[PDB]
């Protein structure tokens, strides 16, 4: 039984679901997942030795939302360097901007500029084509929820 901190990052605060969805997930297929609202860096520091799973949308023109912007700059700045830690990540957005779901992309590429770990393979949701999120990444949850311990 691993440990899932799920930290979820759009520009909108009301209305979301697939990070509730993922803990849920997660939690059902016998992991000890949770949900992070208004995300932290001390909260983060915690699954430093452990997993994670970044749920995030408006991606926009390549830009991240300033519910998670303080996590992002925490995590390459106030970790710097990182033990043992792998994650998994879900990005979102629409199709017709040209780096499409970059927002998630970037957290990726946060962990690999320290010395962290990846955790299967990133979910990228297209609201041009699938505007109900939990449609895409629930069993992208599932599929993924098999990676861990």
């Amino acid at each position: 039984m691993a440990e899932i901190g799920i930290f979820v990052g759009t520009m909108y605060g009301n209305s979301l679901l697939v990070a509730e969805e993922a803990e849920a997930i997660l939690t059902a297929q016998g992991h000890k997942a949770t949900v992070f609202e208004d995300p932290e860096l001390s909260d983060w520091l915690p699954y430093q030795d452990k997993y994670v799973l970044v749920v995030t949308s408006t991606t926009g023109q390549g830009d991240l939302p300033d519910s998670i912007v303080p996590l992002f700059q925490g995590i390459k700045d106030s970790l710097g360097f990182q033990p043992n830690l792998r994650y998994g990540v879900i990005a979102l957005g629409d199709s017709s901007y040209v780096n499409f779901c970059n927002g998630g992309k970037q957290f990726d590429a946060l962990l690999q500029e320290q010395s962290a770990q990846r955790v299967g393979e990133m979910l990228l949701i297209d609201a041009s084509e699938n505007p109900e999120p939990e449609t895409e990444s629930n069993p992208w949850v599932e599929h993924w929820g098999t990676l861990l311990s």
